[PDB]
């Protein structure tokens, strides 16, 4: 039976809905998204930031392109700049700066193929980016979801700037990360599959080259929902957000059935972060559209960001 344990959560803002994409900039200062907010019954998600001390949220940007308002859904900072890089469901992957100017770095892909709705992404040590696309085609496209049918996409927006699709035909893609070796290189590339509660590998071989393709993991329940984000501490066990479930499973670095489970106060985690540095991880979570954070055994594993 999977050891289960019960940390203190501490609550950290609140009132952001679809609370999402949790990051730290250069400057530690953090980060959400609100993907659901609308206005005029239509798309208007925010990018916002919070005062870790207050629960203060500033808007920092609301992304629109050509009448068309995003869907920002996750995050991560840049190393040789302090910008975001913002996977949206409608925009597809943005670059933030922190002024709330922002740039759509692709409409199409590198075959010449339309974009799709991007949700989570992660950084190799290599400066690429691991992309999931659960949505279909990016405004101005009517929204999809491959909540049913299988056609999400997964990306590498390589540090070359090319955005090569490296494989489709996901029941909705929702978290990845990139196991390293322990010489830095980057070694495995980890996707949930949210729905069919599976976490798919690949071995990585070069920017945008993965091969190897198999089931690494299981997540546990049978609730609506599944795996949603997901990261690495620094032994490389894989924390996972398990949306519905009132848990983050907890993998070792070979995959398998979780080792253990923290239970979390509320039943749909949807992401998490580390503190650079430290063994806090900050947890977003539907169930209040609210932010917590807690203590974990470890630091995390340390992100692009802070390499030099």
């Amino acid at each position: 039976e999977i050891p289960v344990i019960e940390p203190l959560f501490t609550k950290v803002t609140e009132d952001i809905p679809g609370a999402a994409g949790p990051v730290f900039d250069k400057n530690g200062d953090f980060y959400i998204v609100a993907p659901y907010v609308e206005v005029n019954g239509k798309p208007a998600g925010e990018i916002l930031r919070i005062d870790l001390k207050t629960g203060k949220k500033t808007v920092i940007c609301k992304p629109e392109v050509n009448g068309y308002g995003g869907i920002p859904a996750g995050c991560q900072c840049d190393r040789d700049a302090n910008q975001l890089f913002v996977a949206d469901m409608r925009l597809g992957l943005l670059v933030v700066q922190t002024d709330g100017t922002f740039e759509e770095i692709a409409k199409k892909d590198s075959e010449g193929r339309r974009m799709q709705g991007c949700a989570y992404c992660a950084f190799d040590y290599e400066g690429n980016l691991w992309i999931t696309a659960p949505a279909g085609e990016v405004a101005p496209a009517d929204f999809t979801i491959s909540l049913q049918e299988k056609f999400g996409s997964i990306y590498c927006f390589t540090t070359d700037g090319q955005m090569i699709q490296v494989d489709t035909a996901f029941q909705f893609p929702a978290g990845i990360a990139v196991r390293h070796m322990n010489d830095g290189r980057p070694y495995q590339l980890i996707v949930a599959e949210q729905p069919t509660k599976k976490l798919w590998s690949y071995d990585i071989k070069g920017p945008a080259k993965i091969e190897n393709k198999k089931v690494w993991g299981h997540i546990p329940g049978t609730h609506k929902g599944g795996a949603a984000g997901m990261d690495f501490d620094e032994d490389n066990n894989l924390l996972v957000a398990n949306w519905g479930s009132s848990h983050i499973e907890v993998f070792g670095p070979d995959g398998g059935q979780p080792k253990m489970r923290i239970r979390c106060p509320f039943e749909k985690p949807s992401a998490l972060h580390f503190k650079p540095q430290t063994k806090t991880i900050f947890v977003t979570e539907h169930e209040n559209n609210a932010v917590w954070k807690f203590e974990w055994q470890r630091n995390g594993k340390k992100q692009y960001c802070e390499t030099l």
